[PDB]
């Protein structure tokens, strides 16, 4: 099987993942260079979701120049029937990497964190809040973490969702850049303690309650990296006004001092 995108032929090596009407394929161009093609079957798409894809593609194209921490979008084809996006192919997504890894290098964790702050910070500058950040939104490419999507179009899984990274303010509102800080904090906590802050809570209703309860104290076990522990405490503050900002996270010793 092979596909054509803007007159360029790509042979499919394998399907990396499938989400909804969208599929991701590892592919090779004529020169044998590797790429990831995202295929979206628009045949059963509503004007709201169709628009979301248009918005996601526009931002992705727009944010190309601003940061290298955002996945490369080389080309794309849009028709009433389908969408093809030619993107750089990464080794693996951060989620699948974390599920696999028995332990994580302190340097790698710090480097990955920095990449994440840079990518997320970039989208914030353009007025975009992902609001659905999780490890699966990050791709490891060349030992570097890149943001795959901006939370506008539907998420994909390799070949079920989670409320583990949800900020308290999102639950209570029944969403500002601080909401992404909470989620990034949950990712870092996971990379630090091998679990998310509320993973232990099996009962989902209880979990949401734990997330919004001031009296529920998140555990921050002592570790050699005292700066890392402070980052975690500052990202996981329930009051978004008191929660640390990305610009402040970028001036933190944890990311500045080595
Ligand atoms: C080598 O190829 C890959 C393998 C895996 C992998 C390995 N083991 N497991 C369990 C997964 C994950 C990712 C990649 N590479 C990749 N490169 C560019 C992408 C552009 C958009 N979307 C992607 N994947 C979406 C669907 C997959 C999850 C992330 C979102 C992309 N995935």
């Amino acid at each position: 099987q092979s596909m054509s995108v803007k007159g360029r032929i790509y042979s499919i090596l394998k399907q990396i993942g499938s989400g909804g009407s969208s599929k991701v394929f590892q592919v090779l161009n004529e020169k044998k260079q590797i790429y990831a093609i995202k295929y979206v079957n628009l045949e059963e798409a509503d004007n709201q979701t169709l628009d979301s894809y248009r918005n996601e593609i526009a931002y992705l194209n727009k944010l190309q120049q601003h940061s290298d921490k955002i996945i490369r979008l080389y080309d794309y084809e849009i028709t009433d029937q389908y969408i093809y996006m030619v993107m750089e192919c990464g080794n693996i997504d951060l989620n699948s990497w974390l599920k696999k890894k028995k332990s994580i290098d302190p340097w790698e964790r710090k480097s990955y964190w920095k990449n994440m702050l840079e990518a997320v910070h970039t989208i914030h500058q353009h007025g975009i809040v992902h609001s659905d950040l999780k490890p699966a939104n990050f791709l490891i490419v060349d030992g570097m973490l890149k943001l795959i999507d901006f939370g506008i179009a539907n998420q994909m899984q390799p070949d079920v969702g989670t409320v583990n990274y949800m900020p308290p303010e999102a639950i209570k509102d029944m969403i500002s850049p601080k909401s992404d800080v909470w989620s990034l904090g949950c990712i870092l906590y996971y990379m630090t303690y091998g679990k998310t802050p509320f993973q232990q809570i099996i009962n989902q209703i209880s979990k949401l309650h734990a997330i919004i309860d001031p009296n529920h104290e998140i555990e921050f076990p002592d570790i050699p990296e005292k700066d890392l522990q402070d980052v975690l405490k500052c990202c996981l503050k329930r009051d978004p006004k008191q929660r640390i900002s990305i610009p402040e996270l970028l001036a933190h010793p944890y990311v500045q001092i080595q």
